[PDB]
């Protein structure tokens, strides 16, 4: 028996991605046709085996969350729980917290999961690894480029032990090759080392990375687990492009007939593409690669739509070309108009990629970066938003270049 | 009888230069203590035989606006309405929708006032000149310099019999140095030109200054009446705060109560400052020139404050630094932690220079300007935020500079 | 060219309509399948040469509200456009204070209707009436019983020339058999009385029963109209049962697609039943007369449902008994339980139906009606409700019986 | 150092057997001028050594509990913090639960208390009683009526050793004279026999407390009694909220002199017990009557007559109105010449020990009559009825209605 707990943020965590998230929380963000946790529950029900599946976050709950809840459960045929701390107690903190809705049952292991994660989700491969060595701490591990390992956790393992012989968070200068993929796998006895914690902390926050994974590391207590499947890390609103054009590459071996068809008599389509049932496509009009459409989408007749997210409620007019941009939830585009931006993904292998920064501006220019439409933007017919971010419910009147409208 | 109409904005046309206030409207943005169109009511209600203030804009009711109107109509007994356009009907648009609303009493003559213009309002001196002519249309007209006047609507006279010759709305030419000041008196006969104005309409919203002002120019119908006095226009939030020090400044000939004297048992205070009755400053804090604290704003031991405006509720810790910045209500700023803006402020050699206002990018670059931090943002302890726009309800970790922080 | 004016109410005029009006507006209650003021537009679209709906009513524009004008724009490729008034003005006072509006275009005629009336709504047959006499104002009237006829206002009219001598508005004694149904027809100078009234109360809100029609009567400008078509006004909750039950037996005669066949495959039906494309009903389920359901409602094994709205969302399990009743949104049945209520209709012909007063009340005992269920309230398993109004939001554990649960 | 511990409850759990409180939550709501549970954080106050307050429940939090929560901590110098739990989790799981930042800072022994009593509030009392002997339960118990005791849960004890012998939780038959007040003190290792009842549950993890802690220890040396005499009610329903409004009002003469209004010839007329707010304007003709509670902001016409009422904030009663046993919302208006009346049952009067009992809204399948409420922002036209009724928010009425709820 093992259940998996899903660690979603709060409304703070969500302010990083904030364009895009006013409409509905961070983890509920549609990351190729499906919300990002769904991804990870989906994944968590494919395991046999798999009890209950826990949501610890410090979102109020309201319909969006709930809604889900309701919908997952009977999707997947399993309890979905939403267990909601009093603060923001950290990433271990809540898990400590909240150990006996946890433990309840008495299970084998339990899956920790980061909302923010784009990934494979080996969880199988790590079970049967577990099951070999039943150790309290398994950390899945991948190797990305040595100027892009700065800025997550860097992993330094023994390679015939398999054993975190050294563990940095976020460093200033190179430590190893290895980063933290943020999916974990607890032993029951792992709530041990976090209660400790606890105590040290009164003579009630706990940072799962900074505090048990510092310390512990090189005692025999946590364990490496290399993959190479894709990783990314959604952080900020243009990295769930990159993510979702990870999802699509990866949908041909999971879902193949969630990607379209290249349908003779329908739209052209070249490369992943997925489109909902629901969504009204005409037939002129051409789609890209890594392009997902949403729930109730009128795209207009002889538009152009590459590398781009057009959430549900949106309609695009005729003659229109989107590239590299998040159209928001009921936005309308104009005929003729262009919305453009330029590609950035976090790509952790490649050196080219700019590494995460909260700053988005770099010397009083923003930088080039994926264009944002947040809910209800009006563009206007023959207009240009290009490198831009709009926030919601604006109706533009020219075209803007490499602005902020706020 | 006199009424006066004041045509506060609606949301979407205020489109801020910078944004003074995500949160709450523009009209009740506290300008050197109390909001922006109480200047307004309260120089109107000085007014012999003032009867009513009516307020046309197209903002829905939420309870702050209403809640002003509770406390303005008992502050100043004087009945202070709400009228609520449908949809955005332009300047002169709302004058005549609501002309039955207006002409009701048979007012002699009624004032209509911009709400964004912060001014002397030398409303008796423009009634007395209205009085000795009797004639539809009189402006208040001010001097401006050659190359500020493009952004205001000029006005060419007749120097002797004061009547406007010919009215430019914001030509792209240099035409005269006199601009329109948004301040006018309309006797009850110059709602029959307006009239005329919608019926070429039908062959609904109606611009005050393009169709009746800058087509009845010449024909004896406006008169401008010069002034003297301050006047700026808050469009932006560096306009906000200058208009605050003129309004500061302006408070020793009208309200010295007002302004915190020099009291060497309690904070330091130079130059002139508003704190609120509520408000508690620690003695060893020293508030220097144009400063606004707003209601219950716990100004902490050891803070400088320089040409700022903290709204209601925001706390400052220990020795920490405000130069040229709007803190949102309710935010927090940690110990030694500094922000700065950068004053663009109006040239010292020019003789009339009227001081631009600018929106965010000049040509592609943001340009360094007054710090705005949202409602309820932690700034932490020992940080810099430098020219930055903090959006509402975050949380920084590091310093920003230069940077919109969304 | 035509037009027709909608008076929509306000929050106030939905009290009424209390455990329905918290979730939806009153004219949004979707009647028969689609929403009260759908039946007026397609109504008044069905006629040739109209232009434009007009909604009058002192709404805010909540997305509900937006998100219908939207939807019937395109459902009927009529432009409809919502007038919010700034005040409560009444029944007659927005239409005269939207006036410009209303004329915008010199339409030959424009029809005025309650939004609350279910109707036949005849409007071709009372334009046929009317462009012979080609009168300022044009009443729809029908035969009522003598009990009931003190409820509604009653009109004395000459069988000659079909004029009023005489209107008594909510009359004490009894005065006349027929009753005004709520639907007007109002021609060009129509509007100069209405103005007239306006002056009258300056020595601006103005009744149009009161003020106008009892003023105006005998002095040969109201003239009547009769119908023996269907109809019935919708002023609390239970009433909407009673005009869905007529409607659905209206839809006979114009939209047979819309009622459910009997079908083999599909749940046995019996009268007239609507169900929703999207509405998932079980074969083994029995469907009686009179009974509406909504989109998205799953109908369990066995259910019997019979004189009931089943708005959306719901879902009723297994061998479930509903009569006489309105689930609400979202609202859940558990197994065996049954909801029931007794027939309380309106029914203006029928001399033992009630006066539809609003207190609920005989002296203490609570009235048989229809048992309202509120938004999202949870029934439990084989428990009985009878005769009840259950507030938004609620979960309840036993059964209850003539009691507002609150 | 002592901290102690508020069961504030949540929405639905509830159900208020008249619905007083339609927007504004239960623990905020002013009885005797000051939010219910303040009267709880005041006595708090004033025990040596406490620390800490925790509020323990299930409400979201939301601007008027965070607003109170700030209000209070710098009011009474007092950290105030709201714990809030993910589920109903039942009055002992709400302490086993949280039971770490509880056991914070090691107290020597933490208060229980009910949200919902209103009472005397002798910890000082139950402190020294409970340090005399050091035992991990203190329950204080009270002595009410025969027939009254089946609604409360029923303590017996001996009356030499001050133990309980046997608990039962509102029992059918009668069981004791003595009754439980909702007051607790407990042990640092009191939570120590509620972690075994969370096991037994394991073979929501929600625990009763009096059903399951009280009822399995009874008899065992675990829990001990403190009898006292002082004024308790419990605030269920409207017209025991009336009623601890005249405890309160009654009982502030000793503690608070000066919040009771005095008589004052130069301004409004009083009689009886009356708060009245200083923000509240009254005309001098207006005369006040007993146990009568005034919001901030109250704008009390000429002529006013106010008895038996509360009046919470914002509201508005124009000249010669007549507000007997009656609730009024939060900015509501009552015209002029408007009488808004109730009827309040009270305890019986020949009975030795009569306490109110919050009667539910319906007898028999009927409407009994009771306190008047007027929910918040109701428009009351004027020269109009209202009697026994239960208006819902943001209503207007035309008419005078009798006996009936309003939607
Ligand atoms: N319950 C709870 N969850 C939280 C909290 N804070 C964050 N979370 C969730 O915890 C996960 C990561 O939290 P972060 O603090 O934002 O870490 P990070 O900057 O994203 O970096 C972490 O993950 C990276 C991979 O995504 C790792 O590379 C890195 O080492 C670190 O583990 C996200 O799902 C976040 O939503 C909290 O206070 N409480
Ligand atoms: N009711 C209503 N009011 C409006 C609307 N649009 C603007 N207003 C209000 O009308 C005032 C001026 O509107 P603008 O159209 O933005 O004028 P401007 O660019 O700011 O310049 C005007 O004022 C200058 C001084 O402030 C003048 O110098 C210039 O001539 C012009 O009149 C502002 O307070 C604005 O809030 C509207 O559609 N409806
Ligand atoms: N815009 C606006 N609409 C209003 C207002 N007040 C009422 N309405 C709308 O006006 C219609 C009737 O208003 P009522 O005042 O409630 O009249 P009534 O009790 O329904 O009786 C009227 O209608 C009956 C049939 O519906 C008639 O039988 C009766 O004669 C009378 O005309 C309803 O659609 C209501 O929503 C208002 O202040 N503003
Ligand atoms: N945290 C939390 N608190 C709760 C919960 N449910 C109720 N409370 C609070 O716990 C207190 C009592 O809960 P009840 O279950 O409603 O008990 P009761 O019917 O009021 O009777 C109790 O109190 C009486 C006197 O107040 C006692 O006579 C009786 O013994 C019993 O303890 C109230 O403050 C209620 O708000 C909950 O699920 N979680």
């Amino acid at each position: 028996m093992l259940k998996a707990v899903i660690l979603i943020g709060g409304p703070q965590k969500g302010t990083r991605f904030r364009p895009l998230s006013f409409e509905v929380p961070k983890p509920l963000f549609p990351v190729a046709g499906v919300p990002m946790i769904q991804h990870h529950i989906e994944a968590c029900a494919q395991v046999p085996g798999m009890q209950e599946i826990l949501l610890i976050g410090f979102y109020q709950p309201d319909e969006p969350l709930t809604q889900f809840l309701e919908a997952a459960q009977q999707e997947f045929n399993l309890p979905v729980r939403y267990l909601q701390e009093f603060a923001p107690l950290g990433t271990g903190g809540g898990l400590y917290h909240f150990r006996d809705q946890i433990l309840a049952g008495s299970p084998e292991a339990f899956f920790v999961l980061n909302a923010d994660v784009c990934s494979d989700f080996p969880l199988s491969a790590m079970l049967e690894a577990h099951r070999r060595q039943r150790h309290p701490f398994l950390l899945l591990g991948t190797t990305a480029n040595r100027t892009q390992s700065l800025n997550y956790g860097c992993i330094v393992e023994n390679p015939q032990t398999h054993e975190v012989l050294h563990y940095v968070e976020k460093p200033s200068t190179f430590i190893s090759d290895i980063i933290n993929c943020g999916i974990y796998l607890f032993s029951p006895e792992a709530l041990k080392p976090l209660r400790d914690v606890f105590q040290r902390n009164q003579q009630g926050t706990i940072r799962l990375e900074q505090d048990v994974f510092s310390a512990l590391a090189g005692q025999g207590q946590i364990y490496v687990h290399l993959t190479d499947g894709i990783w990314s890390q959604i952080k900020s609103a243009g990295s769930a492009l990159y993510a979702s054009r990870l999802y699509l590459s990866r949908y041909q071996d999971t879902h193949p007939e969630r990607l379209a068809k290249h349908t003779p008599g329908g739209p052209w389509i070249r490369g992943n593409v997925y489109i909902h049932p629901t969504a009204k496509v005409a037939p002129s009009a051409v789609l890209g690669p890594n392009v997902s459409i949403g729930k109730g989408v009128t795209v207009g007749e002889g538009v152009r739509l590459r590398e781009s997210i057009v959430l549900h409620g949106a309609t695009l007019q005729e003659h229109t070309c989107v590239l590299h941009s998040i159209v928001g939830w009921g936005s309308t585009v104009g005929r003729w108009a262009r919305v453009e931006g330029t590609p950035s993904d976090p790509n952790p292998n490649d050196p080219r990629a700019r590494m995460d920064s909260e700053s988005l501006f770099k010397d009083g220019k923003l930088l080039p970066a994926i264009t944002i439409l947040g809910c209800r933007v009006r563009i206007p017919a023959e207009v240009l938003i290009l490198n831009s971010i709009v926030l919601p419910h604006k109706e533009l009147s020219r075209s803007f270049t490499n602005q902020i409208i706020l």
